[PDB]
This record gives C-alpha cells, structure tokens and sequence, in this order.
C-alpha cells in the first residue's frame, strides 16, 4: 500500500512512463499506518513500477520501531511492489545509536534494512 503525491506530473503513453515534481511517496503497513516517506525533487515512474528518484533523495522513517530513521543520497531506485531499494551514488544512513555513511546501497523498506556497500565511515569512529 501506497500513495504518491506530485505537483507537476507528465505521462506519455508511447514510453509509459511518468515524470513527476516534487514526489512525496508515502508507504502505509497492514493496518494503514504511514511507515516510510520518500522525498525527491524528480521521479520517473516506469511501467513496472520502478520509480527513479533524482536531485536531494530522503527517505524517513515514521514510526517509533525502526532502527532506520533516514537515508539521504543525490539518487535512488525503488520497486514499489516489492519496497527494495538501492542507490550507486554516496548515501547516509542515519540510525538510532550511530550514523554511516559510504557509496552505494541495497535495502528495503518492508524490513526496514540497509547496508552501504563500499567505503564505509561511521559516526562514532576515532
């Protein structure tokens, strides 16, 4: 379960896809509990429901029981069947008793998991 919310949105049958401004992708539990938030300043909506997110990505969590409480990076892609997500470009992933960051990341929001891949520093190091 969820919603998208945009202010301009472009769809063209021929490619089917869509372009949105300023989505706001909220995405709701069992019960319709808002769980996650996903901001970006541009998305393009596939066929498949793939969405690719462009320019200032946050991603927040909404409920109390997560360790996960944000992720940002310039760039990101989520399934929105399936929730699994993943960046290529550097990405910060803010949690309940320490911050990382590193480049690139796989996760998904229906577990509430995320791991960088590469390079990784976190906040409580030295």
């Amino acid at each position: 379960s969820y919603r998208l919310i945009a202010q301009h949105v472009e769809y063209y049958s021929d490619q089917a896809v869509s372009w949105f401004t300023q989505p706001v992708l909220t995405t709701f539990d069992k019960d319709k509990i808002p769980t996650w938030s996903v901001k970006a300043d541009k998305a393009k909506l596939t066929n498949d429901r793939m969405l690719y997110l462009y320019g200032h990505v946050e991603v927040n969590a909404l409920v109390p029981d997560s360790q996960l409480r944000r992720i940002t990076t310039d760039n990101a892609q989520i399934n929105l069947v399936t929730q699994d997500v993943t960046s290529e470009d550097l990405v910060t992933l803010y949690g309940t008793t320490f911050n990382s960051s590193g480049l690139k990341m796989r996760g998904n929001l229906r577990s509430k998991n995320a791991e960088l891949i590469e390079k990784v520093r976190t906040s409580y190091e030295i």
